[PDB]
């Protein structure tokens, strides 16, 4: 421990000793969060800068949008955070009922 190449370390270590499951991936679920409006803090951490009506930084994809970069760049970057949450809303919402028309969820749940 302790002197650590320039990092000086603690006298003391400490542990967390309680671990989580990995939760399957309901498809009533998914379609629960497709149906996001205010995606903002849903499907991302999404940072903004909201006193002067602006974007922050970076939207921190999760799953789903983990699946975004084949060709990120070509794409281009939206005008602010709070237009690119519009955008995808928008486009999420069309994508869900894609699903749906190839599985009914009375059928499916």
């Amino acid at each position: 421990m302790a002197a650590v190449f320039g990092i000086q370390l603690v006298p003391k270590l400490n542990t967390s000793t309680t671990r989580r499951t990995f939760l399957p991936l309901r498809f009533d679920l998914l379609l629960d969060r497709l149906q996001s409006t205010n995606l903002h803090g849903v499907l991302y951490r999404a940072l903004d800068f909201n006193p002067v009506d602006r974007s922050a930084t970076v939207i921190q994809t999760y799953p789903p949008l983990n699946a975004w970069s084949p060709h990120h760049a070509f794409i281009e970057n939206p005008l602010d955070y709070r237009d690119w949450t519009e955008f995808i809303h928008d486009r999420a919402l069309a994508f869900v009922g894609v699903l749906t028309q190839r599985y009914p969820l009375t059928q499916n749940a």
